[PDB]
């Protein structure tokens, strides 16, 4: 329900700039992209007690596919 | 087009290991780690035409959810 703050925002969105700039560093596609991400989530959701391990990665890919539809959702 | 892979295993798993390394470095939480791959994943979809892009991240969930009950064991 409540989106929690634990951490400076803008250290999150550089994090994901960082990451971005070691994809655009190689240029990869967006399978090869997809694929190497898949497996970096997956070893981080490995680290989480499997009594939520299931939890994190269901809601991982829930909210994924909410972020993804909303790109179009009230612009052309 | 002639490709089957074009990217080689190699190089995908040092892509990986970049990722990490950014992760390592950053000294992220599985809280943050989720938080900043996902809108990293998001904005690899983003590049996916909307013909395939529901396709794709299908699959993407799909292959998370398999890989972390799958991964209990290393595999071999």
């Amino acid at each position: 329900m409540p989106i929690v703050s634990k951490y400076s925002n803008e250290r999150v969105e550089k994090i994901i700039q960082d990451l971005l700039d070691v994809l655009v560093k190689e240029e990869v596609t967006p399978d090869l992209a997809l694929m190497c991400l898949g497996n970096a989530v997956t070893n981080i959701i490995a680290q989480v007690p499997e009594s939520k391990r299931v939890a994190v990665v269901d809601n991982f890919t829930k909210a994924l596919k909410q972020s993804v539809l909303e790109h179009h959702h009230h612009h052309h």
